[PDB]
């Protein structure tokens, strides 16, 4: 496969190992369903980019955690700001609006995909991003400033761009649930 060559040579080797670790413990193996490995891989790259982009300590990153430890980190935030607990673990905590956020990331329509997730869950914050530079957010309140936004959605145009490169983005188009 093209597509785990792709994701090895195109993602920072934590991403892909916490990636595989995460599919491997669930009985799920990247070699075979590769258009999902990239997909998390994608995510998560996003969810450390987001982090990056934070009071120089914003954001609290609960994605790419073991659960245990995410669920710590959640209810120690609860515990100390007071925070309704959510039910799903989301990705990012904001200290400076001081709320939690989803991030989602989808090769559909941004407001389709913004439904399925507001639909799924809390008062968590919600930031979605497509490989075509468009966002939508909660209120529209896009949190971070547009240099951080645009550095996100210019690594999601390009990683594409490298799948359309290698015949690999119609698979993966059409390869979202
Ligand atoms: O689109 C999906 O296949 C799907 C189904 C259930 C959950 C997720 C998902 C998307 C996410 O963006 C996410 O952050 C998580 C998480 O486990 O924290 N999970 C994605
Ligand atoms: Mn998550
Ligand atoms: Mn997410």
């Amino acid at each position: 496969m093209a597509m785990e060559d792709f994701v090895r040579q195109c993602f920072n080797p934590m991403i892909v190992e916490l990636a595989e670790k995460a599919m491997k413990e669930y009985g799920e193996d990247p070699k075979i369903e590769t258009n999902k490995f990239a997909a998390i891989c994608t995510h998560l790259e996003v969810c450390f980019m987001y982090s990056d982009f934070g009071l120089k300590h914003r954001f609290e990153i609960i994605e790419g955690r073991d659960r245990i430890m995410a669920w710590t980190v959640v209810n120690s935030i609860c515990n100390t700001t007071g925070v309704e607990k959510p039910k799903f673990l989301p990705d990012l905590y904001d200290y400076k609006e001081n709320r939690f956020i989803e991030i989602g990331v989808t090769r559909r329509e941004v407001h389709i995909y913004y439904l399925e997730k507001a639909n799924k869950i809390e008062k968590t914050h919600i930031h979605i991003f497509s490989f075509t530079g468009e966002e939508m957010a909660t209120k529209a309140d896009y949190t971070l400033d547009e240099e951080s936004r645009a550095r996100i959605k210019t690594r999601l145009f390009t990683i594409r761009q490298e799948m359309a490169s290698r015949s690999l983005w119609d698979s993966f188009r059409q390869s979202e649930r």
